[PDB]
């Protein structure tokens, strides 16, 4: 990537917010309700594959609670738009 780890704070808490909306709108773990984003958190870069354009975005990797179970979650943010993406959400999975 290379994955390095941000602490969490505001930032983390409104990505996993954005994490839980997204995976409601989905609907395979039925409407969750968000609690905590917990550390570790971690953020990798995202580049462009081609173009005048160095940096596409950057993917956040999270451990978030939502209905008192404990989900992993995959999000990018754009560069150019700061526009996010649920890329992935998974769990329950087993606390770090």
């Amino acid at each position: 990537g290379e994955w390095e780890i941000i602490d969490i704070g505001p930032f983390t808490q409104n990505l996993g917010k954005f994490a839980v909306d997204e995976e409601n709108k989905i609907g395979q773990y039925g409407r969750l309700t968000f609690n905590k984003v917990i550390r570790p958190c971690m953020k990798k870069t995202i580049y462009e594959n081609e173009g005048f354009r160095e940096i596409k975005g950057y993917e956040y990797q999270l451990y978030v609670y939502a209905s008192d179970k404990l989900f992993r979650a995959d999000i990018s943010e754009d560069y150019k738009t700061r526009g996010r993406k649920l890329l992935r959400f998974n769990g329950p999975v087993p606390p770090p």
